[PDB]
């Protein structure tokens, strides 16, 4: 995975709702490490699944983003949560 490419994908596709690791639609489901851990979402597998297929009001990105781009954005989230958002 490529977290740098991931940051590009995040900026273009995710920051509308998750700027600063928040969640503008469903406020407690943030991208902070502690919340990812709490919800079982602190892994590449988990983030890829949810980005790909969606969850409730979290959009699915299958088709929109290529599989590699989904992998890279997952890497970005994990890295950013580790470094800055928690
Ligand atoms: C609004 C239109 C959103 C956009 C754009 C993106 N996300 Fe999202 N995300 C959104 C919601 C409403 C939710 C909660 C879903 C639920 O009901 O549980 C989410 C959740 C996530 C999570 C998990 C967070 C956690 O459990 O604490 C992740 C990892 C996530 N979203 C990632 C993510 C990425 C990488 C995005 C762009 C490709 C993205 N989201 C866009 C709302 C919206």
């Amino acid at each position: 995975a490529d977290s740098v490419n991931g940051a590009k994908i995040f900026s273009a596709n995710c920051a509308s709702c998750h700027a600063g690791g928040k969640n503008l639609v469903q406020a407690q489901k943030t991208l902070k490490k502690a919340d990812l851990e709490k919800y079982g979402m602190y892994s590449a597998e988990a983030i890829i699944a949810q980005v790909t297929n969606g969850k409730n009001a979290m959009p699915a990105f299958k088709g929109r983003l290529k599989p590699e781009q989904i992998e890279d954005v997952a890497a970005y989230v994990l890295g950013k949560a580790d470094a800055d958002w928690k």
